[PDB]
């Protein structure tokens, strides 16, 4: 269908003006944030299907998966995690109030360490550190698969989703890289982020490549 | 939207069950004719490209690339050919009298090698050597993206595409690989096959693999 516009609340638009604007050295902590949140995604669905064993059977598999789009200057973040429904993407991700947000800028202004976000429950939002546009695409088993879409400016936009490849069920996070940071598409340099920041992780922790062939 | 259902001309339903059917032992020789069509499809758009330079912009990468889905049991050869629209797709591949494939028929029937099937022109239906079912998935500039489907049955559908990632240009093959043709998911099997067959390809050929980290 059509996208719809939604604002985000004032001091979400304030924290991610902050993070895609600085100057922090540091940036290559947005990937241990997104694969946590993936990792609590999978901790979620698999709880969840403690008590109802057909939950899992959309996407049996349990897996975070990491795919550069050279191309396109783009890296892909997927989990086969509990996925949201429009109505969570919107409330989630934009319309309500964080707990924490105001809290970590205040914190910031006072010397904290921009590695502290997640502490703070808004670690989503690093992703600007080296991103100036996203798109989540989420299925969850109780609605269609949608795409929201932000920029960092003030509104978002969430749209049903007839272009993307179908997710039995879960999310991806589609970044699209600034041009001075286009290392984070390359296998080395994504190892080494994994291997210093993610090493208790529960799931497997795939990488796609592309190579030409001899 | 819904699937429009379109019957075979009856030659190519016979040659398909005879394919899909016989214990012929060089299964492999089906990956050569698919990349060769693909060669030719890329062949098709940079000729096209000559006198009218615009066509090259949605999809300016000329390549082939071939991934591997093995959760899926699933193989696909991806080329930014020159792609089919609906008609072409409905014509090329189905209800048209393919020039060859009675011919080819006959020669197989007098001891021809299964391997000559693309001097016949008809490579393309080699893949049920190793498929069961296909779907042809194809974007040309002159029309939407459309997925066509068959499993060697009679009749063939053809359906707008909503669900699958958009191809900037050109056409997917997806396979659903036999479970005693598995080992055509295997990274070392593939490249194999390719320098044994496909050595003189003008394009690069990128081969999408995926591996756990660490
Ligand atoms: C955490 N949940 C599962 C849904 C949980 C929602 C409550 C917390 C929302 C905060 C944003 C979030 O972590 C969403 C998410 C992100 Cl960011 C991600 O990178 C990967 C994911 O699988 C999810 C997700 O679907
Ligand atoms: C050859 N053309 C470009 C369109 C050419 C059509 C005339 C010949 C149709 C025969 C079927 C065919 O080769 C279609 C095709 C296949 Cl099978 C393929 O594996 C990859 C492709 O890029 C194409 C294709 O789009």
């Amino acid at each position: 269908m059509a996208s719809e516009t939604f604002e985000f609340q004032a001091e979400i638009t304030q924290l991610m003006s902050l993070i895609i604007n600085t100057v922090y050295s540091n940036k290559e902590i947005f990937l241990r944030e997104l694969i946590s949140n993936a990792s609590d995604a999978l901790d979620k669905i698999r709880y969840k299907s403690l008590s109802d064993p057909k939950q899992l059977e959309t996407e049996p598999d349990l897996f975070i998966r990491i795919t550069p789009k050279p191309e396109q200057k783009v890296l892909e973040i997927r989990d086969s995690g509990i996925g949201m429904t429009k109505a969570e993407l919107i409330n989630n991700l934009g319309t309500i109030a964080k707990s924490g947000t105001k809290a970590f800028m205040e914190a910031l202004s006072a010397g904290a360490d921009v590695s502290m976000i997640g502490q703070f429950g808004v670690g989503f939002y690093s992703l600007f550190l080296v991103a100036d546009r996203v798109q989540v695409i989420s299925k969850s088993n109780d609605d269609e698969q949608y795409i929201w879409e932000s920029n960092a400016g003030g509104s978002f936009t969430v749209t049903l989703d007839e272009v993307n490849e179908r997710i039995g069920r879960g999310t991806i996070l589609r970044l699209f890289l600034k041009d001075d940071q286009l290392e984070y598409l390359e296998e080395k340099r994504i190892k080494e982020v994994i291997k210093r920041h993610s090493e208790f992780v529960a799931y497997p922790i795939q990488l796609v490549v592309t190579k030409e062939v001899e």
